[PDB]
């Protein structure tokens, strides 16, 4: 057992095992280990630290200590490791089961002797090939634990869940957690694996990596945690003007006519449209990333008389290159596609047989950004749907694909980052700012990259929609403020239906107090394209329509007065959009962000916080037509549906006709007077 | 150590290793070792064996000993075998290099002993799962190895080659190996591997698999050996007698008017034609079995008139079922089809997403067979053209693949023998006798399901023909008597090149001394579809034309009067074939088959005996018009071409124009008449 | 398909695959190829390269070339490679078998064209890991291959053969090949793998690697290529005066008086004895590294006494720390140690579970130096045997070991040549020249590190003593010029047994004529040892005595002669080490070494040239008392035995009694003016 210390690093050291820890922001520590010869330069998420002044490494009996801040880590002569805050509490400690470790038996007196012999920082060799990683941290009774990204599941505290590290459609991970004990950890490996927060021990586990690497960080709000998170993987950027505005969109607008007689008759009737959306399939095949000009004759026409309505065109980008097209030919030349490890050359079998374009691939990723530049971003599109963003493999075999960086098992997880990146450094490049682009997947940083995260091919129920506020919650936790869903869900939707038309203002309702407030879905009763093939390239159906007109005029009234509200909030939107770049607290946040104080708090998983001034409570239930809304203690609220003032610190049975949902506003912010 | 003695089986047992020896038919034995608790109950190729009334089980000092017929085996105390003949010779000895065996040290006196530790009984348990098996044998100073199927190569004599053990399109692994120390080995296990017959030492490898089992076979003539085999494996059976004629082929008579304008016009010409074939994509997908009406509106009209013609026709059959298929939906609800591991479930692109019938599940079997039964068969089709039977992998990644018996791994060799065995048993159920397949790929034992094997997709060069003749010989020492080859070589060959057009008539003069005469390829210049789609389906194209007529009137003579020739060859042919139906004897065979005692036998492999009475000497090489031609000693030879005597055990040098290759014909043997051989005096 | 092209470079590439063609020394090319984003830094066994005089790279047709002097690649537009020298001729092709390969369909008019789909440069991707490489080339009808390092197999020509690419007791995988077509082939990879010589395909392997890496040179004579290896390896050093003479070892001299009696013996007796050797289990415990003071009580006035009588003392160093001791505590505190990835951290059992020093670690073997200097080299000793060089696991499961650069399927066979490296730095850090150590094993560039390699625990028969000649004579191709054997072999020789003194005796002839000329064995009747334990520790064996009065009167007048032979040999020997470290060549070269434009020299496996000037014979069987012996042209024959005249370009029977084995002297060569003297 070994010390290796100097005046802002702590190394321990004992059979080859290296345990590193050292200051990486204000208030924060990386925490690195290896049996490896040296630690690796993979830095995945984080960005470099400011340097930190306050850092003070010291030695005390048979340990060693590393201060930075609001947060400390105490190593013992047994290489076990916990970490404190500045009142000396504890925040998280190792979980050990052994009777000998680092040449030394283990105190008998301590929950750390057993027989069973569970390291903490189990470094598991692969046979032939790399490490198996298991990372151990002790339960604790009262811990309740956030973030995480985008998980289908109706929990808000993940506390008792496990959670694949893996990315699939609808889900996401961005392994960045807060903890109600006072502290934020991200776990800085992209290897697929999971994080299970079991009420009797916490096990992070990587399938494949070269070393252990994660970032804590200690502070006594959760406003401080995400800022410190913020700075450690990068702020949000400006979200633009235009897209706190209303997106239009459906699966799908088959031709520019179609397209553009929605756009008219929004403007026909003075309503509200920031963006409207052409969606997949409007190209000649998978990999061409153009236009086809059969449906869509003039591109640049389209382009231009959105314009002068005041509309942004989004287009959709498949990472897919089927293996007929000419860009398949030259990405194959050149090395810019995913590789099966095993049988034929195929990663999605969607319509064609195609390979994903290799996002962590520099390469790859200047040449789909080209492309995309020369098709559609010199005529004007300055917004892309970037869809299959995990990438949406037809068979989730993650052993079975080889990206530019290593094994799908090692390096999996950061595909949607880079697919985000190339996008934005490319805009960026050609001279645009306040970039955003519409990506269904995510990783630790992603933010950075200007990514509008939604939550994929979810079912059209109230039991999705009550996983989507969870799911939302956690995303601003994990550090990615712009998030939004498909209003009315994607997939189950019948527009005659009214079981499907409740739930439709319901969700809608909820969307103006999104941070993006965004109309998609695949409709029933769908419609199979005229020809099934052309030129021996299947062709795509579409759903049915998903105007705010096309579900009847009582549904249609309720549909307007929404967009209407969601225009009155854009300076108030503009204004948390700037405090998410500025500060990294989420738009849409639990009610332990703005009230971490109250135990009700920590509690409540059906209301949230949208910005610091607007208390919102969704009815996820078909039918509800009342429920029950605490407001928290230290302010008044203002009821946004009746003008009425409530004192702060109650329960109240609110009102919930079918026309609104419960909202509140807190009493004399400026939001108030915007919005009556 | 321990051994567990009867009066008909010996085993030996330490640490949980069974080593199992007994008799498996006439001076034969079958090996058997395990480290699970007891043999399992796989007979792979091996079919039950008649009983062996004198076999002798003895021990002696701390060995033991089992005696059958003209091989025993001695397993000493450490449990070290080795085989020898009736002469007390030494056939074959397993290779061990240890100082410490089944708990005793190694003798020090003994080449055995060593600190390399080697094992010739290695079964090394996989991780969570089976065994990694090599059992390795001394190799000897002049042994000559032959048979193991069909590989592209050449060499005859394979002493000193490493054979993959597996199928891929223009391979046949056919694991029987016949020695020249006067043994034959068959490795009685399907599983994906390899052997290495090194000067240094011969290894047989097994990816996956549960145990070792290899039947030996001891006798003092290559002809007893493969008499032994057929036995141990099953006889082929009698070829029909169609079989012997001309097989017209080629990629590919696209619609009905088209073969039939071929068919007519080989008619027209007086000429033999026994047999015509419709090449793949003729149906309307993958999976479907049946013409496609819109190039094929008459499917009964074109077999009755063909059988006025004296014609057999044969249909391309494919493995494949595209996902789109009614049949893909049914097989896929009854679990009919191979399975991907990991990836896409999809085992070949070629046209469509396809994934392969399952070969060794026998409800797939049943299926398929009743398919081509209700669309083909019922119809009077007599011939099925069983092609992709190995099956042939969009990507040939065997660990990524697994059958209703196992992991491809462990049991993936056996996939060509199934298909043959669905068409075989499903004909003979329908009341079909003589029947006979052509089968791109074999396993031990194909030849009881009447496979007649060709060697695939080659390229048509000189070099790829070389490679065949080997390849035919092999596959003849392997078990498989019923064996030819696309005349002119599959891929390459431009119709209007003379290059190519002197290949093909060496070739066309080699094949009315294979087994079966078959003209077929992928000739260039090749036409693309005029539709590459319809409904969706990508379409096939064709090559250019493969009739005997379509390469110039100087070959088309020549052509002629081989096919004429094959014609007068035919009673000879289907009395060699109905010696290898008897005997087990190959229709093609090595000198050392016919000729054993003579050591040029051995040695020389560019001549072959095709069956007793006609020496082959090929012509296997651009512009060379004449060859030397070893005789074999105790007969005279007549020359095909010129009718001269020439007296046994001599070189000779033939003449070899455009026109003819050397031909011998063994003196007064009945061919001899039957070939018409003249010589006149001007 | 695409060439990237400087004036020294050929990269191809397609589809991530890179293959990168170079100049490294003359006449030389290095290729190496990956599908990872870049080439690592790995040189492994290569030395940087002198810069070359002439290199050329040019594009034409569809098709790049670069040549370095005598040696040219040729990359074609679907990225197949193949070699040829200066004269246009073939060297190596790469083996390719596919219908469609580098986004293009293949030729059908070539071999290359099938559907068997079998790649030339196979990197095939291990499932959240690294790479399963092999490299085919086509095999060549009369090709004769040479090398690859040290195989316990009666085949000097390996065509045909295949070699296990690890590290085995007895065996030593040192891969360079020569090619009787005119080039050198170094695998400079040191994963656990094979290379199969096979008739139908060359196929080299390797289980886990990160890219395909080799070196190809040509010359028109066999001395040209073995020149340009040592350059790419490193030459060996210049041998001390010393190790030309006689060893004496056995297993074991258990104490300090066993071990001075047997040196004053043969002084006593006017006997020659350059160097005496104490064995295995000397010291305390395994990873004590020094005596143990109980059998050996002064060490110090052992070699001052051996020094006054002109012997070296070389003593047993084995890689083994016993899990008891206290350097396995501070070697484990530090991560010097190599580490089992599954089961008991136990990597051998033999008297006491020990684990085994990692020698691919730089502080490990700087450790290990050091306390080998503290109690062995500071009292004077120079010579050190550095005994279970592989290292010799209990079970050789390579998969289930690990060292500090890498598993063991990657890294493993390189152990080796670290662990006498780790020995040749501290000597000549501490101010030696002209060092050598014995090794059981090397890997390619050994011979850099001063490793006199000898062949292990082989058994005492004749078929062993027909393997160890072929091998030491591959060892030489391969590299390894200081070679030798445990004359009458390791295992099984009866002292009292007629049977095995006559193979002794015609050993110890062959012996004569070896790099270095040592007498080791573990001879029977052994001896089990007075406790079987002392203070819990597992108390180590010993055999019957070794010397060469110790087989009976008659088969001493034999010994005593060989060992006087071998004296007036000493000065042929230094200069033959000297042309090896100055050229490359080996000490004992098969016959096409001397004479490259003979047909013989190329089939003759049981004859050798110990040096250029003399021609050996030896006598491989029991009861064998003449054989046949063919005599090179181009120069006259001195019989040793007779002095009579003979000359060359003929077959001889050559009297070959007990008393002799048949050796020629190169006519009028310095050491037949010696020998006469
Ligand atoms: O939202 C959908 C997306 O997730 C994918 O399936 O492509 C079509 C879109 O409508």
């Amino acid at each position: 057992s070994e010390f290796i210390l100097t005046s802002d690093k702590l190394v321990w050291t004992y059979d080859g095992h290296k345990l590193q820890i050292e200051p990486w922001g204000e208030n924060s520590l990386r925490v690195r280990a290896t049996v490896a010869p040296e630690l690796n330069g993979n830095d995945w998420a984080l960005l470099p630290a400011k340097p930190s002044t306050k850092v003070k490494v010291s030695e005390f009996e048979d340990s060693a200590r590393i201060v930075n801040g609001n947060i400390s880590a105490v190593v013992n002569g047994r290489g076990q490791l916990s970490f404190y805050n500045q009142n000396g509490k504890l925040l998280l400690e190792e979980y050990w089961r052994t009777r000998f470790v680092a040449g030394q038996g283990e105190d008998t007196s301590s929950k750390y002797f057993s027989p069973l012999t569970h390291e903490a920082r189990e470094l598991k060799p692969i046979q032939g090939g790399k490490f198996e990683l298991r990372a151990r941290f002790e339960s604790q009774p009262d811990e309740r634990i956030y973030g995480l990204g985008q998980y289908q599941q109706p929990f808000l505290n993940v506390k008792g869940c496990t959670m694949e590290l893996a990315q699939r459609n609808s889900q996401a991970s961005v392994p960045f957690m807060m903890s109600s004990l006072g502290y934020g950890m991200l776990w800085n490996n992209p290897a697929i694996g999971e994080v299970s927060f079991a009420n009797n021990v916490t096990t992070w586990m990587a399938r494949v990596t070269e070393q252990l690497d994660y970032w804590i960080t200690a502070a006594d709000t959760p406003a401080e945690i995400s800022q410190q998170y913020a700075a450690a993987t990068g702020a949000a950027p400006m979200l633009p003007d235009y897209a706190a505005g209303f997106w239009q969109c459906k699966l799908r607008y088959r031709t520019q006519d179609e397209l553009m007689e929605v756009a008219r008759e929004y403007k026909r009737r003075s309503l509200p449209i920031s963006v409207i959306v052409a969606d997949f399939f409007h190209w000649p095949n998978q990999g061409d990333w153009c236009f086809d000009t059969r449906e869509w004759p003039d591109p640049k026409a389209m382009i231009d008389e959105l314009k002068e309505m005041g509309i942004e065109l989004m287009v959709s980008i498949w990472p897919t290159v089927d293996n007929r097209t000419e860009n398949y030919k030259i990405m194959k030349e050149k090395g810019y596609l995913v590789k099966a490890e095993r049988g034929v050359p195929v990663t999605m079998t969607f319509l064609g047989n195609t390979t994903f374009f290799d996002a962590t691939h520099p390469g790859a990723r200047k040449y789909v950004w080209e492309q995309a530049k020369k098709n559609y971003h010199d005529l004007g599109i300055k917004i892309f749907w970037l869809d299959e963003a995990e990438p949406e493999y037809s068979v989730y075999d993650f052993e079975n694909y080889r990206y530019h960086l290593g094994p799908v098992l090692e390096v999996g997880n950061i595909y949607p980052r880079g697919y985000a990146q190339a996008f934005y450094e490319g805009m960026e490049e050609a001279g645009q700012t306040e970039i955003v682009n519409l990506l269904r997947c995510a990783w630790a940083g992603s933010q950075r990259y200007g990514a509008l995260v939604w939550s994929g091919d979810i079912n059209s129920t109230f039991g999705a929609l009550r996983n989507q506020l969870m799911a939302g919650l956690n995303m601003g936790i994990a550090g990615i403020p712009w998030w939004t869903t498909d209003i009315g869900g994607f997939d189950g939707g019948d527009i005659n239906d009214p079981a499907f038309q409740e739930l439709l203002i319901r969700w809608f309702q909820w969307g103006v107090f999104c941070p993006v407030t965004r109309l998609h879905g695949f409709r029933q009763p769908m419609e199979e394209p005229a020809e099934t093939y052309r030129d021996g390239i299947a062709q795509c159906m579409t759903g049915a329509a998903n105007e705010i007109w096309s579900y009847g005029e009582d549904n249609y009234a309720i549909m307007k007065s929404c967009l209407e509200l969601r225009e009155r909030l854009r300076p108030y939107v503009m204004r948390v959009m700037k405090a998410a770049h500025d500060t990294g607290a989420p738009v849409m946040r639990p009610l332990f962000f703005d009230f971490p104080d109250q135990a009700e708090a920590w509690q409540i998983e059906d209301q949230y916080m949208f910005g610091p001034d607007i208390l919102v409570a969704p009815v996820l239930e078909a039918g509800q037509r009342s429920r029950k809304v605490w407001l928290p203690e230290g302010c008044a609220w203002i009821d946004l549906n009746t003008g009425a003032r409530q004192n702060g610190g109650q329960w109240c049975d609110c009102d919930a006709p079918l026309e609104a949902i419960p909202v509140f506003i807190r009493e004399a912010a400026a939001v108030q007077a915007e919005l009556s």
